[PDB]
């Protein structure tokens, strides 16, 4: 090991912080950690150093210094869309190769303990025509941590995201980014987040209160 | 026949205007439809008559007038949690009977031409602890309508939600509710969900555009 992809349950979630407070984290334990962002839409780099890449960027310059940004992301489109269409309209000549992403994502295991790969959109994003977010979790074989938003109807998108993921061969966690705020979520959703938890054998958490959970997970 | 049953991709889809407008439809190519609302959270009757349950009625009353709302919709909670869990705070000796539900549904088609039966919350939301919205959708051998949101993000939900559908023993659509207003989706999502139809035995239609093809479908 070890690798570890974070997707998120929707665009609302959060997962960018979340992983970012787990890349923290890990370090501040001694587990060296490095954040990448192979495929990020919806940017502009002239003008707005504050993607998810960049953000990562910052990180990752507090241990090594000589960082750039395409040591850390491969794809970079302006359009919102999909990668594979955001590729198609800007780059039709360069489909997003994931054989080479996975080369240039496994070679940081020489030099980190965890590699955490931020995927963009959602699982089943589509990358390529035949490729999604997930099938690139799959080929990486990462372990894959799902960020949640922690709003009414949480339950819904996690046990879709569960379905998928439990269907196909890859060791997942499904995390919930709970908001300081959030004066609803204990009350309303929580319930059925206790109760699913003692169904299944593998439990929904929330981000806040796993951090040694998580960093146990991705390092197993 | 025929008995339609109608989720949504998440909360913001507007899937009971679809029905509505569907059965609408319907009733006016001389298919006579009832809309049903057997489970609804977040209610109060006493207060607030615009429920998802009190627009359906409206509907129905245009075919028969003695029709009230408890002939359409059986367990309904205040709270806006899931039904398991509004039902266990509320009512905890009275746990939602599906059985009780399918006898009480599917009465209605020797009346009906097309029962269209609306759920609440998606399709992985619990009713019991065994039986989620699609669980029961499977129960009652209907036909499944999933509306989407037509927001960015449209891609992932609708996958997510195809491929629980797909996994399952149902005949189903995926609708997206595109709104009048909406400046970006035929220049942002619908690029994919065309290359998606170009690959997939069922494609994702737009609801606007499928009123004939959805009655058909629901017929079939
Ligand atoms: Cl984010
Ligand atoms: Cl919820
Ligand atoms: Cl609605
Ligand atoms: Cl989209």
């Amino acid at each position: 090991g070890h690798m570890l992809f974070i997707s998120a349950t929707n665009t609302n979630a959060g997962k960018t912080t979340c992983a970012r407070l787990l890349a923290q984290y890990c370090n501040a334990c001694g587990v060296k950690t490095i954040l990448l962002k192979p495929i990020e839409t919806g940017v502009n780099d002239a003008i707005n150093h504050s993607s998810d890449a960049h953000l990562f960027l910052q990180d990752n310059r507090l241990l090594d210094r000589s960082l750039t940004l395409k040591d850390i992301s491969f794809y970079r489109y302006h359009k919102v869309s999909a990668p594979l269409i955001a590729q198609q309209e800007e780059d039709p000549n360069a489909p997003i190769d994931t054989d080479n992403l996975t080369q240039r994502l496994h070679n940081f295991t020489k030099t980190y303990d965890l590699v955490i790969v931020e995927g963009a959109g959602g699982l089943c994003v589509p990358i390529t025509l035949e490729e999604n977010m997930l099938d690139f979790a799959l080929k990486l074989k990462a372990k894959m941590l799902l960020i949640s938003h922690d709003n009414l109807g949480l339950i819904n998108d996690c046990l879709l995201n569960d379905f998928l993921l439990k269907s196909h061969q890859l060791d997942y966690k499904i995390a919930i980014n709970l908001k300081g705020n959030n004066t609803a979520f204990h009350s309303i959703s929580l319930p059925y987040i206790e109760l699913f938890n003692t169904r299944s054998n593998n439990p929904i958490v929330i981000f806040q209160q796993s951090l040694k959970v998580l960093m146990s997970f991705a390092l197993k």
